[PDB]
């Protein structure tokens, strides 16, 4: 039961639970991506930090959604977290491409949820998705697109050299 | 007169004045609630601080609305402030129930005003109600619901003991 | 491929991947447990912190196992993460009971893996499970048993009061 | 004579002396490796620091083993230290390959000694090899495998450029 629920549709409640699952799944994908880059036959430190930072960001996003669910009087429902789509992620380029596709899918899910909030006249939901979701997604996708462009320019005829240099000079950590 | 008014409907201007009255009335209710808990035959310090903090928050909300009214070129109009609905507020439980009802009514007034802003295509109003009103209300109502649940679990067969313990261990101050 | 693998059986590699899944599943269970205690109709702050701290600990355990997998030249393989066994977790007592059962299952999985390491004559694995897994589990299970005993002594005839007091006086945070 | 020897087999005592010789020999190999990279016709600063750090680590390992030998009441016996297997070590890649082979041989000697300790029911020996030998070896071999992968990706068609960049950007010092 809840003593607090107000202007919070069952449709939005369900969509929020699905978005939690999508964020957690994204986090799990990023967990796998980072560890792949820590394989001794891959060994790109900076790429591990990049994807693991994202794993943490996605988990935090899910956690924020769950906090909001409870603030509104909705009820968290968890589903299975599907294993990531690949066991091996190819080159830094392949991985960054998969990451952009992943983010675009999360972004579309956010847009769909915002549209649902508008349809349900739920301005708190609208406000919430703004800060910490919509703008963060746009910024993250821009960063990934920038990375992709730099990775692509570094392939040329010497892909190994380019991959090393990108990790050394773009993906620094700490 | 005003030299600044732009995209600010008479409908919104009037609704903002009514919302100021509702916030001030809420502040007055909270003033009364707190002092009731300071009666020598009631004597629950933590409950006084809880409601008096809310009295201050509600007054600040009204003040923000009035500042916004002037920023938009609307004109403040004050009405009587109706005395609070009760002279005596019963138990901490009774009081917390009355407080939740009060807040839900303010929240509904905010939602009605946001809807009016949408209908009048007034995005500044929309932005304004977001921060410092909509999200604050949701958070406050969640806190009150949490309190209610804890108060309710403490009644059992020993209501006096439970009421004392809630004030001592949940409603600490300073 | 790997250029580093030495004395690391396929049996242990597979068992390590399964243990990663078990730790992640435990983390997910704890995520759900904590949020349940943040429902407005449950509202036990200290219990949320307790289970969320464990969610973090379990995720870190999985992460350590994955780091070790790569250090040994094994290959991480992720599987679905099964949703937690319950959507609603009952009383603090019910939850603490479920947590102890969960931990005992993880502990048994650690013991099974240590036995496999002994059978495969893999002392690095043996060393690894020692620190940060075996002793941490024993300590955690002891803490949970202590909590259970205290929760049980607090039920008596006044379960609501006891549940509140345990959260207030045992499960403090920060 | 000794007044302290307890549960310390002559087999383990002898194996410990042989392991001291292997560690010292490894240290000597690393001494040679580093100085080769300081030849004016080789001139790779970072590679000198990398191998000289290892020379120090291996000497310290031998010293720890000798301290333990005396703690157990065994008697140190030194043998000749065979000169390193090469006078000239080729490319950074050739050298890193030779280093991995060297480390794998030390690791195997540690595993053989741990097995002997198990066979002789000597848990102090078991404990000792754990910390500061077994786990350090695994970590070091993982680092070397990572280096090898990076060196290999940098060869491509421009080996000179790749060798310079690895030394500049991976093997920094101080």
């Amino acid at each position: 039961s809840s003593q607090i629920r107000q202007n919070y549709s069952t449709e939005v409640e369900a969509a929020v639970n699905r978005l939690v699952n999508l964020y957690l799944r994204a986090s799990y994908t990023y967990l796998s991506l980072g560890f792949y880059f820590d394989r001794d036959d891959v060994a790109l430190c900076g790429v591990c930090h990049f994807f693991h930072e994202l794993a943490e960001e996605k988990r935090e996003g899910a956690e924020r959604l769950l906090k909001m669910q409870n603030q509104r009087g909705g009820r968290a429902l968890f589903q299975d977290l599907q294993k990531p789509s690949q066991d091996e992620w190819g080159t830094t380029l392949d991985a960054m491409k998969a990451a952009i596709v992943l983010e675009k899918s999360l972004n579309q899910a956010l847009l769909d949820l915002h549209a649902l909030g508008s349809a349900q006249a739920d301005p708190h939901l609208c406000d919430f998705l703004e800060s910490h979701f919509l703008d963060e997604e746009v910024k993250l996708i821009k960063k990934m697109g920038d990375h992709l462009t730099n990775i692509q320019r570094l392939v040329g005829s010497q892909a190994g050299l380019g991959e090393y240099l990108f990790e050394r000079l773009t993906l620094k950590h700490d």
